[PDB]
């Protein structure tokens, strides 16, 4: 009824200025529209006079006003870095790419066919649309469905018969099953892969079910304790053949997580997102069940916390198999209407996730445990021996591996923050710098630094100045090189690790530097390309899928730091460089994890590049040390700290020079540090004593 504009997404040139106003948009441009009364895939490319009268019409307009316009406007300031830039590009993307997500299917709820305006009637299905919502589901016609989403099709008509519903599932009665051991990972698990560790896992929460105690998977963080639930579901399903209705619990961060991780690794199953309070809860409602006003017709469903009081009500009275709960360190509150409300619930069975063993919590360590296993259990000495015997009391019911425990079975790695002297000429640049100042701005102080100590060159009468020396093509890199603490060390280190024919990335907060390097490697002769949001997707596959060629000339790759935290894997290479890092420590591991990519085939070696009595290692030492808080800009208050002193303990020029000069490669690694990332983690509860017997 109510037809018109929804919303407008894109634009673009046509059949054929740089600061626009309205009337080029007006007259240059089509646009994307998702109509209302309408959904994703009947979104037009249309123009002003292609589409004339219709409601809120305004609200296109004031698209122009910001994303052609005023945004190309904002542009030209030159305060505005070319870091900034790449931002403002990334941004783009990101908007746009959810957008993309609006016509593709993933699940269908009603197949409906429905009369037509003639006599005529198309079987139409019932849409849930991908990151979108419950709410607002749309009716599509299946003739074209079909032809682009055959699965979730697939999946629909086959989800009423499907062998696993809930009913057909075996209950135990006196007994349950032997506990058993699976060697290789059983076929109905069908995502790809799952390293030994990954097995023993599932069968310690298997044999444990076949005991009837639930217990609690504690692996430090990132390492599958996901894939290792999933899977320990699709077991539970076929293999105990009971398969009621299963309820895991998620932080909304990662729900879309999960998702994916089922329809990888148990394909088959049917399982129940939770988002949205409103037309949601009634919505789903008309999912879950059977169509009469008690046949449940899902396999799992999930939630955040959320849903589990605004619909405790419903859902409090349902009849539970198997509940797990992920990143649920947020549950050793005894009060906390979780608690309170998730023992309010019906369940046979309880896996709980954490990277984390107890120390403090007396109450915590009660709790947790007097939560998923209802029958359990003065001087410091007293409360010490207490603490540690119900320490070991429970041993039996955890599972805790670290890094060095699979380091069998995973692409080990080794962060080595090698320490470089600036340039004669570097030392000389910080050092006036400072003199200039102390008379918000604080910043480009700090970035200016910064420049400084990576390569004078970011400033620009540099290079000009550097070679008084007239114009010789040697001598241009001659003086580009030595003229910088960090190149000079990485020159021989490139020099050196391309004699072993280490495939190298590279990554930099300042794009400007990548260009030097960008200079320096083109000089040299060495294959490579380089990338960040300047280049546009389409692009970057390219540059990328060239590195990864099946046996690539390339034996180096530039990125931005920023690149990183994009989701681009390439394994190809076997040595990262980071040549300056952020605020964030973590931007500079998703940048890690480039190649860092649990399918790597070889030792990662990682080398983070820092300038001696620099502002550099401060704004390192105060990334671990947050960095260890754990499980994007320097305040300007701290700020004032972190440079108020460096200064004239920055020592000679000529003696840092004479340092570069004969440097060596090998000291400054034999040197190196390392750059400690990690809370000593505690120690590995590799299983329950008992389960042990089982394996050996
Ligand atoms: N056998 C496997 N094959 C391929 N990828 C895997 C495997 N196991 C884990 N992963 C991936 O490793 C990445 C990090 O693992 P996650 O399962 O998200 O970590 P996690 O231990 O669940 O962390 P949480 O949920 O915060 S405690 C994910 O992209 C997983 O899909």
């Amino acid at each position: 009824d109510f037809h018109g504009i929804d919303i407008v997404i894109n634009h673009r040139l046509k059949t054929s200025k740089t600061v626009p106003d309205l009337n080029n948009c007006k007259e240059n441009y089509e646009f994307l529209i998702k109509w209302t009364d309408e959904s994703h895939l009947h979104n037009t490319w249309e123009t002003y006079e292609s589409i004339g009268q219709v409601r809120g019409l305004k609200r296109l307009d004031n698209y122009c006003k910001q994303f052609i316009i005023e945004d190309q406007q904002v542009r030209l300031d030159p305060y505005v870095t070319a870091e900034d830039i790449e931002i403002m590009d990334m941004e783009r993307e990101r908007r746009l790419d959810e957008f993309e997500e609006f016509h593709v299917p993933e699940r269908i709820i009603d197949s409906q066919r429905a009369s037509l305006e003639d006599g005529t009637s198309q079987l139409q299905y019932l849409v849930k649309w991908r990151r979108l919502n419950y709410d607002e589901a749309t009716w599509e016609n299946a003739t074209d469905i079909v032809k682009l989403a055959p699965e979730q099709v697939k999946h629909f008509q086959n989800r009423e018969n499907s062998k696993i519903l809930p009913q057909y599932s075996s209950n135990y009665t006196s007994q349950r099953p032997r506990f058993e051991k699976l060697s290789v990972q059983p076929p109905f698990i069908k995502g790809g892969e799952l390293r030994d560790f990954q097995l023993t896992g599932i069968n310690w929460m298997a044999f444990l079910w076949s005991k009837g105690d639930n217990g609690i998977l504690a692996d430090e963080m990132g390492l599958g304790k996901t894939v290792q639930t999933v899977a320990f579901i699709s077991w539970l399903i076929f293999a105990r053949r009971q398969n009621g209705p299963h309820i895991i619990v998620v932080p909304l961060s990662t729900m879309p997580a999960w998702l994916d991780t089922f329809e990888k690794w148990a394909p088959d199953l049917n399982c129940i997102c939770y988002m949205g309070n409103q037309k949601s809860r009634d919505t789903i409602r008309e999912y879950e069940f059977y169509t009469n006003p008690k046949t449940m017709k899902f396999n799992v469903l999930l939630t955040t916390y959320e849903y589990i009081l605004k619909d405790r009500a419903e859902l409090g009275s349902i009849k539970w198999q198997f509940m797990a709960v992920d990143e649920a360190h947020r549950l050793k509150n005894a009060e906390s209407s979780l608690y309170e409300s998730l023992n309010s619930f019906k369940v046979a069975n309880r896996m709980l996730i954490t990277g984390t063993p107890l120390q403090n919590n007396i109450k915590e360590l009660a709790a947790l445990v007097n939560f998923l296993m209802p029958g359990r259990f003065n001087q410091d000495e007293e409360q010490e021996e207490y603490i540690h015997d119900l320490h070991r009391r429970i041993q039996p019911f955890i599972l805790r591996r670290l890094k060095k425990d699979v380091e069998k079975s995973l692409p080990s790695k080794t962060e080595r923050i090698l320490r470089v002297e600036l340039s004669d000429v570097q030392t000389e640049y910080y050092k006036n710098i400072l003199t200039k100042n102390y008379s918000f701005s604080l910043l480009n102080i700090m970035n200016e630094l910064k420049k400084a100590s990576n390569h004078p060159y970011l400033f620009d009468n540099a290079e000009e100045r550097v070679l008084q020396k007239f114009m010789t093509r040697e001598n241009v890199l001659r003086g580009l090189i030595m003229s910088s603490g960090k190149m000079v060390l990485l020159d021989q280190l490139l020099t050196r690790l391309k004699k072993d024919g280490h495939r190298v990335l590279i990554f930099s907060q300042m794009v400007r530097m990548l260009d030097i390097l960008g200079d320096y490697l083109s000089i040299k002769g060495i294959n490579f390309q380089r990338l960040d949001g300047t280049v546009p997707s389409a692009q970057r596959r390219i540059s990328i899928d060239h590195f990864n060629s099946p046996d690539s000339n390339d034996f180096v790759f530039l990125l931005s730091t920023r690149a990183g935290g994009l989701g681009i894997n390439l394994m190809t290479a076997d040595t990262v460089v980071i040549f300056d890092s952020d605020w964030n420590p973590q931007a500079d591991l998703q940048a890690m994890a480039r190649a860092h990519r649990i399918g790597q085939k070889n030792h990662v070696m990682v080398y983070r590049l820092v300038s001696k009595d620099t502002v550099e290692e401060e704004v390192l030492e105060r990334a671990r040390k947050k960095m260890i808080l754990e499980y994007n800009e320097p305040n300007a208050g701290e700020l004032s700290a972190i440079l108020k002193f460096g200064a004239g303990n920055m020592f000679t020029a000529t003696d840092n020079q004479k340092k570069l000069e004969d440097l060596n490669l090998d000291d400054v690694l034999n040197h190196a540090e390392d750059h400690v990332t990690t809370p000593d983690l505690g120690e590995s509860h590799l299983g329950g004593e008992e389960f042990l017997k089982q394996f050996e």
